[PDB]
């Protein structure tokens, strides 16, 4: 199932609406905390889902998630294909994109640590909101692999991420012509998502415990210990669940 987002005439609304139908977009059977639990495994088939990305100057590219995970696989700028160098996105290629003439495979993974070294830049330095993911949009179109690495994470977090997390899609969301840094709490959101829901699911099993502790980053920099499903996080934050047999 795809789903679409267009920057011109772009609103907080109009991104909210984009963000929820991504949810809604990625198969679930079950949930937990009222929570979506994306599934572990799926066919290549029902693996995928596109989100068609257009920018202010009406120029689109198409971006296909694997739907288990929320990770970008590649994305399409008119004949061309770009992906990630990963095992997961090797395996995208075989099904998503494949009428495109040129392929190209990107010369790192989406890991964090890895476009970061790319783009010389730590995410707490690079700019978010809407008109950031414009720049992003047109930084891809017409890629170039001096930019490209940076432009991916401000993709990956006005996508993925925020489809993860309340809290991102309203950070990003409200920034509709303005541009803004990511605070620690949303680093923190982003690098915590596989322990966060790996505990919830063993709350669920655990009258709501956690077995083992998630450090987050608060409103004011302080370092939080969360150990139950009654946090803030699990109650009103987090929107998505890996499975617990899909962490690697
Ligand atoms: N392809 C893709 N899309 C989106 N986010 C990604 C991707 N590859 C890695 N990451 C981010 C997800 C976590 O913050 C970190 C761990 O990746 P890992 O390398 O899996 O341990 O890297």
């Amino acid at each position: 199932m795809d789903v679409s987002f267009r920057l011109s005439g772009a609103t907080s609304s109009s991104y909210g609406v984009f963000i929820s139908n991504l949810r809604k977009a990625l198969p679930n059977e079950r949930k937990l905390y009222d929570i979506p639990l994306l599934r572990s495994s799926l066919p290549g088939s029902q693996r995928y889902a596109l989100i068609h990305l257009t920018n202010y100057a009406d120029e689109t590219i198409s971006v296909a998630i694997d739907v288990t995970n929320v990770y970008i696989m590649g994305y399409r700028a008119g004949d061309t294909s770009y992906f990630f160098n990963q095992a997961s996105a090797t395996e995208a290629a075989k099904y998503v994109f494949k009428d495109a003439m040129r392929k190209v495979t990107l010369p790192y993974s989406g890991n964090y640590e890895r476009l970061q070294t790319a783009a010389g830049k730590i995410r707490e330095n690079i700019p978010l909101g809407l008109p950031a993911l414009d720049s992003a949009i047109t930084t891809l179109f017409y890629y170039n692999a001096n930019s490209a690495a940076s432009a991916l994470m401000v993709l990956i977090q006005s996508t993925s991420e925020a489809a993860r997390y309340k809290f991102i899609e309203q950070q990003i969301g409200k920034r509709v012509d303005k541009t803004f840094l990511p605070s620690l709490a949303i680093i923190s959101l982003e690098n915590s998502w596989s322990a966060l829901s790996k505990q919830i699911q063993i709350a669920s099993t655990n009258n709501g415990q956690f077995e083992s502790p998630v450090v987050l980053i608060n409103a004011q920099n302080q370092r939080v210990t969360i150990t139950n499903v009654d946090a803030g996080v699990v109650t009103s934050n987090i929107a998505l669940l890996l499975n617990r047999n899909n962490m690697a």
